[PDB]
């Protein structure tokens, strides 16, 4: 927060840490030149504080610049599925609650994510998840998302939330082909595969929140209600 260590990348992102509390953080430099879409970030992290989503310390403002003092999260949950093996289904879960946590937090407060993916989805060195974003950071992305058509509400954060805990489970994406036209095509009429490993709870759980029809999908509230989402759910959670 307070004082400089080290330049992460490219205005530029720096590392910092309060001399106060210790906590590291993350500088983001933005060098004035859209500014709606920045905004929009600052204001959404302004009005949601949860565990599970990342906070902002504080926005430094001048005339030339905005500096946006975030919680550092070294790692992407991506990152982290690609270099182990498959994971365990009890430490696919334990990710899984922490989001669906989190996207709960956001619909309540009556914003749609609507870019849940794997740059978004970071996570601590206590290797919790923090959402990162909101869209200033395609197999994630619900039909109606990918479509003109078709108001996209809270329901295609269930179906990309759907993607992520699939992905988790199997190490794979379940609509993903090399062909863009075949890919599209899985995606808009939901074709997929299940595969037979998965224990029947993950797989009937997956099986409802990749729906096309957004009618049928299932809700974030009936989710937490889910016996399989429910086992070890921390209370924190709730």
């Amino acid at each position: 927060n307070y004082q400089i260590v080290k330049t992460l990348g490219e205005g530029k992102v720096k590392l910092a840490y309060h001399t106060t509390t210790g906590q590291k953080v993350a500088l983001k430099i933005i060098n004035k030149k859209m500014q709606g879409r920045i905004e929009r970030e600052i204001s959404y992290l302004r009005l949601l504080r949860h565990p599970h989503i990342i906070k902002l310390y504080d926005v430094i403002k001048s005339k030339d610049e905005i500096i946006m003092v975030i919680e550092y999260a070294g790692n992407e949950l991506f990152d982290y599925i690609v270099q182990r093996d498959k994971m365990s289904e009890q430490e696919a879960r334990r990710f899984f609650q922490q989001i669906i946590s989190a996207v709960e937090y956001c619909h309540r407060h009556k914003i749609v994510h609507r870019d849940l993916k794997p740059e978004n989805l970071l996570l601590d060195e206590h290797l919790n998840v923090k959402i990162a974003d909101f869209g200033l950071s395609p197999n994630y992305a619900a039909p109606e998302v990918i479509s003109g058509k078709l108001y996209a509400g809270p329901e295609v954060d269930v179906w990309s939330c759907g993607v992520i805990l699939y992905v988790m489970l199997c190490r794979r994406l379940p609509f993903d082909d090399e062909s863009i036209p075949v890919l599209f095509k899985n995606i808009s009429n939901g074709v997929y595969t299940l595969p037979k490993f998965l224990s029947p709870g993950a797989a009937g759980l997956i099986k409802r929140m990749l729906i096309v029809n957004p009618l049928n999908r299932i809700s974030i509230h009936e989710i937490m209600q889910d016996d399989w989402f429910k086992v070890d759910l921390p209370e924190y959670l709730l």
